[PDB]
């Protein structure tokens, strides 16, 4: 994939069953070079009978997103509100003061997003522990994907919420997620159970460093106070600003019933079009490991997702364990190489 563009995939039912092999397949197709890929499951597939039980479900920690800034550069502050249900949230989301506006093309909605970002602060029901998969769904079950990230709980019992456990995200119009790569520069998977679309922007892993250089110029106090201030997931940067400073990016809209897959060191951001609900978790492959080892983490606060790479290096790269543990493994990552599990392809 020489243009590092966002690809879309339509696996048949036979290809869909083994998750790790399909991930490996799309990397042999170079999907990973965009940092983001969309996957459309066969029409024969569905993760849950109906979404009707849900109105009684609780959102423990609703977050009100207040946004300050101007001229393409914004900082998002997350004011926590008090708990509420899906029935309550849908009421406020479809309300006349928070609902989606009418529009022609997508480009129109996008303009309205970047123009009104900082007015009428919406509520985002984020980080809600839980799944909406029925127990019998055994293909692409975000709850139990069986990838090597499962080695983290198997050898230490540590469950990191949202990372090796699923998260549910209830959004309304204009709720967004700031520019970030995943914790420990992992993969993520995101399924949009129902409702209005979710739009995404993405920067190819091979240019992520350019985005960081730009971000440290725009936010010098923040750069100075943390080795990786973007992991705070508070920074929004408009596509025009990226364009103006010559950072390659791509955009995609995810509609209900479709998957997004993000790749290691793939910076991404986006917003919800209206009331919807999405499930998300991280995962890993053998290719992730070197990213794992070199990832720069937040340096200024505690309770930051940090994962011990020792177990991974001992098991999958034993020849370099001693060099690494002694700090002499000066390996250099090539963002275009696909994961070794694609030797089948
Ligand atoms: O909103 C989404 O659906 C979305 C899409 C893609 N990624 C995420 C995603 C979100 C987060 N967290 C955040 O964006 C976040 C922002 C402010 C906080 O105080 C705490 C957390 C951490 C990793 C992620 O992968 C969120
Ligand atoms: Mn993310
Ligand atoms: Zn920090």
């Amino acid at each position: 994939n020489p243009s590092a563009r966002i690809m879309t995939f339509y696996p048949t039912m036979e290809e869909f069953r083994n998750f790790s092999r399909y991930i490996a397949y799309i990397e042999s197709q170079g999907a990973h070079r965009a940092g983001l890929a969309k996957v459309v499951p066969p029409k024969e597939w569905k993760p849950r009978a109906s979404y009707d039980d849900i109105d009684d479900l609780v959102i423990p920690a609703p977050i009100q997103q207040l946004v300050t800034g101007q001229s393409g550069l914004f900082t998002q502050y997350n004011i926590q509100k008090k708990a509420m249900t899906v029935r309550e949230f849908r009421k406020i989301a479809n309300s006349d003061k928070y609902c989606t506006p009418r529009y022609s093309e997508f480009e129109e909605l996008e303009r309205k997003y970047w123009k009104n970002l900082t007015f009428n602060p919406p509520i985002y029901g984020a980080d809600v522990n839980g799944t909406l998969y029925e127990k019998h769904v055994d293909e692409w079950n975000i709850g139990r994907l069986r990838t090597i990230l499962d080695l983290v709980e198997k050898e230490s019992g540590i469950t990191i919420e949202g990372v090796n456990t699923p998260y549910l995200y209830f959004g309304m119009w204009k709720t967004s997620f700031a520019w970030h790569t995943e914790d420990m520069d992992l993969y993520s998977i995101n399924y949009l159970h129902f409702g209005e679309p979710k739009s995404w922007y993405s920067v190819p892993p091979e240019h992520g460093k350019r985005l960081e250089r730009l971000a440290k110029g725009f936010f010098p106090g923040s750069a100075q106070s943390c080795e990786a201030f973007l992991r705070h997931k508070m920074t929004l940067i408009s596509p025009l600003m990226l364009k103006k400073y010559g950072i390659p990016f791509d955009k995609v809209t995810q509609e209900a019933g479709e998957f997004m897959i993000t790749f290691p060191y793939g910076y991404h951001a986006g917003f919800n079009h209206g009331f919807n609900c999405a499930e998300s978790t991280n995962f890993a492959t053998r290719r992730w490991i070197e990213y794992g080892k070199q990832a720069v983490l937040c340096s200024c606060r505690k309770d930051m997702v940090k994962i011990s790479m020792d177990v991974f290096v001992r098991k999958f790269q034993p020849e370099r364990y001693k060099l690494w543990k002694a700090g002499k493994d000066n390996t250099v990552i090539d963002h275009t190489l696909p994961t070794p599990e694609a030797a089948e392809f």
